[PDB]
């Protein structure tokens, strides 16, 4: 399968282009090579801060009939100042207004902890902790179910959401909309098999971020656990005659995960794109999954004392 189905009935590619840190002096090539060369699917966020240069790109391969947006399926998300919810309507319109779309395929909470509004995307203080907003999840929620019914996105999803937080939602009282997605991070050393295997149980589709270990991650040392550098994906690579991108690339989908990885090289985005003319093993994909370790790049550790941090819980 190139697409998995979602709860609205749209079909959501299973490889898209991330975007976060790629900058807007980069970017819009980016977009435009990756459209070029099959990517459907591209992953943006207002907390990006680059979703005009995404815009540009996009804007000019449609003009330019390279692509019909019914063909595209363009992701965005609501940043955690935002949450109120008389404020979810009016950052999803300045994302599409960026973006220089009328409509979105999907716009996730990017993540379960409202911030304070106002003008600064980490509101803190003086102990590090964040400033939280009072809302509640079920109310965003609600806002976010209101963005479907006015026809600004097809679809509503969550990320960086536990299982309780997810059953919060579909347990709603009056609930419209089920979330379409939770996008989680996963890759080899987070391998997420009971997250997935509810969201999944539950007919939400799983994106997957972080794929190759986001090795360009604020002041990572060379040090630190590195995907792309494990001597045992490098072996399985060599097996295959593929990187160890195209492997790590690859491990998701083998789990019906749509996955997100991110390059501004040109070279990376086209060779990252040949994932679907080889295929793992049963025995690659049991010694992958057994690398789980538990270890999170995205552990939004500013945050540990938010009532809706999500990542206490086991899953
Ligand atoms: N929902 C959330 O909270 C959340 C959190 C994290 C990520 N995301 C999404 O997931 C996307 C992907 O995750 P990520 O950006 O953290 O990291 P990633 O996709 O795991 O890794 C990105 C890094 O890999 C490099 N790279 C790409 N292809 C490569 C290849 N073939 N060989 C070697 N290096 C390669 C990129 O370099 P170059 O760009 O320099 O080529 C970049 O530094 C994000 O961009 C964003 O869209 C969402
Ligand atoms: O979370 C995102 O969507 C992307 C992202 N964003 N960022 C930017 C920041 N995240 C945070 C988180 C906190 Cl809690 C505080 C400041 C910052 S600045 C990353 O550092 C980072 N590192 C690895 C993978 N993805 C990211």
């Amino acid at each position: 399968a190139s697409r998995l189905l979602l709860n609205n009935g749209a079909k959501m590619p299973i490889l898209g282009l991330g975007t976060w840190k790629s900058p807007p002096g980069q970017v819009t090539e980016a977009v435009k090579v990756a459209i070029d060369v099959g990517y459907r699917h591209i992953d943006c966020a207002h907390v990006y801060q680059n979703e005009n240069e995404v815009g540009v790109a996009i804007q000019e391969k449609l003009r330019e009939q390279v692509v019909k947006r019914e063909e595209l399926f363009i992701v965005s998300k609501l940043w955690c100042t935002y949450h109120e919810k008389g404020l979810v309507k009016g950052a999803c319109q300045k994302t599409l207004s960026d973006l220089k779309l009328d409509y979105l395929d999907l716009y996730l909470i990017h993540w379960p902890t409202g911030f304070k509004p106002g003008k600064e995307f980490f509101p803190l203080d003086e102990s590090g902790n964040v400033v939280p907003s009072d809302t509640n999840i079920l109310d965003t929620w609600a806002a976010m179910e209101e963005l479907v019914d006015e026809g600004l996105v097809k679809a509503i999803g969550i990320s960086n959401f536990n299982h309780l937080q997810v059953e919060m939602i579909l347990n709603k009282p009056g609930l419209k909309y089920k979330p379409a997605v939770n996008q989680i991070e996963c890759h080899p050393y987070l391998t997420q098999e009971k997250l997935i295997q509810y969201c999944q149980s539950k007919g939400i589709v799983v994106t997957a971020y972080s794929p190759l270990g986001s090795p360009d991650r604020p002041w990572a040392k060379p040090e630190d656990p590195s995907l792309l550098e494990d001597p045992r994906i490098k072996a399985i690579a060599a097996k295959h005659n593929k990187t160890t991108a195209q492997v790590l690339i690859r491990f998701p989908m083998q789990r019906n995960l749509v996955v997100i990885p991110k390059s501004v090289t040109p070279e990376r985005i086209a060779e990252n794109f040949k994932v679907f003319d080889f295929e793992l093993s049963s025995q690659d994909m049991t010694t992958l999954l057994s690398y789980n370790r538990n270890w999170r790049v995205c552990a939004l550790l500013s945050c540990t004392s938010h009532k809706d941090y999500p990542f206490h819980e086991e899953f």
